[PDB]
């Protein structure tokens, strides 16, 4: 049709590469997956009809809450008797006056009653109900929904910074009429043997295409579940690249029956000098999406080796033929049966683990041999019973032996009680054994729900079963809030990597809530398009973008809006740090102003939604104010005239930093971890106000960053332009910037916010090894918030040393009171962290997919253990980081 043409045009502006190259794919897992994903996209849009307008104006704008009601002692303090005073503006006449209500209210007072009393107050200065919304004043966010006011994180916000809440009364209709009309058209593109097996693994390995120029090359093969071998690494006998037929049948000791439904072949080619090095890889799934085992030839184009590669074979890798068909293929041959071998029923596994209960009980009451694993009745004793508590309790990184393991599968149906031992135990199962396997399916089909936080850890590398999988999807389903999920929306898109198949249950419950929460969602596109490069994912991602782009609604335009100046801002500093990089800064400055001056850039970067924070309108530019910045990789400072009517209550003015060379997924997570510390911190009553800036990659080392408003470095305050120098620098220098800006009563607080600011940024920079740190990496406010930026690297000693430009601005001038009370937070602060260890091990665990650079192996996250002492007991860990911080 008309309609579809305009939109394949739109989704693929969007998506990078065009619709109709997903046409052309003749794969029947892609096609599959491009027609059973669109229930999901009904189901989403159904949600959006089904209370229409109020849960259409929910979608596009989703009250931006706390995850609880409950306010933290020192947050609840600082209201006038559990009050808070806002301030209602309302619009009238045609001048479009604005009129203010300033009012006391309770902090749980729901929306719906703080409009009322406006309108009392309105009448009452003289001398409706539902009809009417609150907006906040400054950008698009509003209160739609029956939360106590003090919930909505703009108004916690207010309460903790001591800020005046400016929100503005809007009519309901004035609203409904700025949103659109949903129109989800289908699109044209959605209009045997089992168990029996009694022969071994083999696979034969027939020929490899591609392979030239420089000894002796080999295939070698392995059979996985994930990263764990199921069994020996089999290879093929040695041939020089000349001619690589090797047309031989590799024998592999595990039997056809004991191979698990999550079973991998992981092959790859290597090169012989006493020296042996991988040249290009490639892993296959045994068992197809419909759950058939690989049956006849097969062609599979092999992976280049990445930099770093610890082993010969890549079984973390991407599963798959490379899309890049000129490259080392490999042709293989698989063992041929009675007609298909699919992956048996729950059923038949459910016949057979009662077989492997009821015949276990008649192997270890009718057989005679030993096994460590046979689960004994009424042989469950309250001494051991406590040691599984005590593994329970271990660390996700935590190495369970031999004795320790062979002990928690042997007490599989006691562990029940104890949900929470779940991935202790699913490690404890011999993956290479299908009576072990069946007896832990049934396990995990009755399982009791555990936190969404745990049921992440089941969600990395380390498990890749799929009822494993889906028992953690569903926990999330049931436990997982928006606002957690709007958390970790990096670890949850980069996990969807580790999946089997195109389509999983992690997907569509990903997809829905992206369908049915334009917050969500945007930075669920977002995520996904910044690795659109990465032709690794560049498919699953391509599918996921297009049944996301069908559905999202009229978003989609203000999506191409926002790639479109993304693009012009890339294309712009390609062409600037390639034709003007070695000239001077004039010149740079000189050609920017002379390009963004043009008609194409100046339209495509005024008038769109900031994708920072979408609910941010970037009206026209502020060219006196754009510049090239003095630091690294030359960022582009940008300045955006805010076009809300209140804006001068918010910030008249946006500014955001544009890099095109460096990597800034490194800086999202540890803003992302820092975030996650703070919230820690303030529900345990400890007050460390941190500053996790906004930071956004958006491709190939490009990305956005947040300006942090009225902040300098160390740098530039220890200077005061450059009258004094690095060796006339005076420790005093610091305090006295911030006595200058600070005085009265004032100043009193100012001490306590960077003390307080000091002490989360010391704790948080030496657990997350955050080292290479100085005075262009530390930063203040105005009003003494101190922050870091730009985070170089972590995990690769004391990674933030305390100066004493900082103890004197904690006092004015090692053995102050001022000292005490900060050596007592950073040791509280610790202790906290500590506590949720579990939390930032596997939030770290769920990035090692990601192809970042110093998060590669589980001996970079081990890290997180020697500077949290988790080993050691709570009061001994104490005496560790006291031991580390004493040191000036
Ligand atoms: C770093 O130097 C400067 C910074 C800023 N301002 C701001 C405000 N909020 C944030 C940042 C920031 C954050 C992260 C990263 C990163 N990830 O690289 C880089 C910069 N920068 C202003 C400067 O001169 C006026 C300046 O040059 C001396």
């Amino acid at each position: 049709n008309r309609e579809e043409k305009i939109l394949n045009r739109e989704i693929g502006f969007a998506i990078g590469m065009p619709v109709c190259e997903f046409d052309m794919v003749k794969d029947p897992e892609v096609q599959d997956f491009r027609r059973n994903i669109l229930n999901v996209c009904k189901e989403a849009v159904d949600l959006r009809d089904l209370n229409s307008p109020h849960s259409r104006a929910m979608y596009v704008y989703p009250p931006n809450v706390e995850s609880s009601p409950e306010l933290p002692k020192h947050i609840y303090n600082k209201l006038d008797k559990g009050q808070i005073i806002v301030v209602i503006w309302v619009i009238v006449s045609p001048n479009n006056d604005k009129q203010k209500y300033t009012l006391k209210i309770n902090h749980d007072c729901v929306p719906e009653q703080v409009i009322a009393e406006a309108i009392r107050k309105k009448t009452r200065s003289m001398l409706y109900q539902g009809k009417y919304i609150l907006k906040v004043c400054g950008c698009d966010e509003y209160f739609l929904e029956k939360y106590p006011l003090s919930q909505y994180k703009y108004i916690r916000s207010c309460i903790m910074l001591g800020r005046m809440p400016n929100l503005m009364l809007m009519a309901k209709e004035s609203l409904y009429s700025q949103l659109p009309m949903d129109c989800f058209t289908m699109p044209s593109y959605s209009r045997k043997s089992l168990w029996v097996i009694n022969s071994a693994l083999r696979i034969k390995i027939l020929c490899a295409t591609y392979v030239n120029v420089n000894d002796k090359i080999y295939v070698r093969t392995g059979i996985y579940h994930g990263g764990e071998p199921l069994c020996d690494n089999v290879n093929t006998q040695r041939v020089p690249c000349s001619n690589p037929r090797w047309n031989e049948w590799l024998n592999y000791d595990i039997y056809i029956p004991d191979l698990p439904r999550a079973a991998r072949l992981c092959l790859s080619i290597c090169s012989v000098k006493e020296e042996h090095c991988p040249l290009a890889w490639g892993n296959i799934n045994l068992f197809d999406y419909t759950d058939t085992l690989v049956s006849g030839k097969m062609a599979l184009n092999l992976w280049p080796v990445p930099h770093g590669l610890e082993d010969l074979l890549n079984p973390i890798g991407v599963t798959g033929s490379n899309p890049n068909k000129e490259t080392p293929c490999l042709e293989l041959e698989f063992d041929w049966f009675s007609s298909v071998v699919k992956f048996p029923d729950m059923s038949v596994i459910e016949e057979h683990a009662n077989w492997s209960v009821s015949r276990e009980a008649g192997f270890s009451y009718s057989h005679a041999g030993l096994s460590n694993r046979l689960a004994r009745d009424n042989e469950l004793r309250e001494n051991d019973k406590e040691q599984l508590k005590a593994i329970s309790t271990r660390d996700p990184l935590s190495e369970i032996t031999e004795q320790e393991k062979d002990f928690l599968w042997s007490h599989r149906h006691y562990c029940v009680t104890i949900p929470e031992i779940l991935p202790k135990l699913l490690l404890s199962v011999k993956w290479n054994s299908r009576d072990e396997v069946a007896q832990m399916y049934c396990l995990v089909k009755d399982w009791p729900p555990i936190k969404p936080e745990q049921a992440m850890e089941l969600l990395d590398c380390n498990y890749p079963d799929p009822m494993v999988r889906g028992f953690a999807v569903r926990c999330l389903e049931k436990y997982l809030t928006d606002d957690k999920l709007s958390q970790y929306l990096i670890q949850l898109v980069q996990v969807l990597k580790y999946e089997q198949y195109l389509d999983n249950l992690l997907v569509r419950f990903l997809l829905k809530k992206a369908l049915t929460n334009q917050r969500i969602g945007h930075f669920f596109f977002w995520h996904l398009k910044s690795e659109m490069h990465n032709k690794t994912v560049s498919q699953r991602f391509g599918l996921l973008l297009e049944s996301y782009c069908r559905a999202c609604g009229m978003y989609l335009k203000h999506l191409n809006r926002q790639v479109e100046a993304m693009e012009k801002l890339i294309n712009l500093t390609d062409i600037l740090k390639q034709e003007k990089k070695d000239e001077t800064q004039k010149v740079q400055m000189k050609f920017l102003v002379e390009q963004m001056r043009r008609p194409d850039f100046m339209d495509a970067l005024q008038g769109f939604l900031s994708p920072l924070n979408p609910a941010h309108q970037l009206g026209n530019l502020r060219l006196e104010e754009c510049r090239i910045m003095s630091s690294a990789k030359r960022p582009l400072w940008l300045n955006w005239e805010n076009p809300d009517i209140m804006s001068e209550l918010l910030f008249q003015n946006n500014e955001i930093i544009f890099k095109n060379g460096d990597d800034l997924r490194q800086d999202m997570l540890t803003l992302q971890i820092i975030r996650i510390m703070e919230n820690i911190w303030q529900n345990q009553g400890l007050d460390l106000r941190m500053l996790p800036y906004g930071c956004l990659s958006i491709g190939d080392c490009v990305g956005l960053i947040e300006v942090v408003r009225n902040s300098h470095t160390i740098m530039q305050i220890q200077c005061k332009g450059g009258l004094k120098g690095a060796l006339q620098f005076n420790s005093h220098t610091l305090h006295q910037w911030l006595k200058d800006k600070n005085k009265g009563e004032i100043y009193d607080a100012a001490i306590d916010l960077f003390t307080r600011s000091c002490a989360g940024y010391c704790v948080a920079t030496f657990i997350l090894g955050i080292g290479d740190r100085h005075n262009s990496n530390i930063m203040v406010k105005d009003d003494g918030q101190l922050f870091h930026i730009d985070f170089g690297h972590f995990l690769d000693r004391v990674p933030f040393v305390l100066t004493q430009d900082f103890l004197i601005v904690i006092s004015k001038g090692t053995k102050t009171r001022e000292f005490e009370r900060f050596q007592e937070m950073c040791y509280k602060a610790y202790l906290a962290i500590r506590q949720h260890a579990n939390l930032f091990i596997n939030l770290f665990s769920m990035m090692l997919g990601s192809g970042m650079p110093e998060l590669q192996s589980f001996d970079d996250i081990a890290y997180i253990r020697k500077t949290l002492a988790l080993d050691k007991t709570e009061q001994e860990a104490l005496e560790y980081f006291m031991k580390q911080m004493n040191d000036a």
